[PDB]
């Protein structure tokens, strides 16, 4: 079996019924973030060709998704905080602009 590396939150807070995730968090620069569930899993959607991450539970309100293998770095992992009627991703708020308001 795989080694083991502590790299995912052991005791974490659980997550809110699923279905308050679910909607299209707006923002002007980067377009809508758009927040769907299929089958038990929570999807992100960005850009204007959908391209979607499954959302996995990380800790409380808290998902991460995995970058893509068009990014420089595929497979890393990438925070999406829910807070009421925002959602903040991490990988586009190098500037700030990366919350998006439901
Ligand atoms: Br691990
Ligand atoms: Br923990
Ligand atoms: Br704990
Ligand atoms: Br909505
Ligand atoms: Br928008
Ligand atoms: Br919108
Ligand atoms: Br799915
Ligand atoms: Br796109
Ligand atoms: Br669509
Ligand atoms: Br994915
Ligand atoms: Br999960
Ligand atoms: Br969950
Ligand atoms: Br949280
Ligand atoms: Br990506
Ligand atoms: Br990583
Ligand atoms: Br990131
Ligand atoms: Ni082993």
């Amino acid at each position: 079996s795989n080694a083991v590396g502590k790299q995912s939150p052991a005791n974490p807070a659980p997550s809110r019924p699923l279905n308050d995730y679910v909607g299209v968090y707006a923002n002007d620069y980067w377009g809508p973030a758009t927040v769907t569930y299929h089958d038990g899993q929570l999807r992100l959607s960005l850009g204007p060709k959908n391209q979607t991450f499954d959302l996995t539970h990380w800790d409380g309100d808290t998902f991460t998704f995995t970058l893509s293998t068009e990014n420089a770095l595929p497979g890393s992992i990438s925070k999406a905080t829910f807070a009421g009627d925002t959602l903040n991703l991490e990988y586009y708020d190098a500037d700030k602009l990366g919350t998006f308001t439901r």
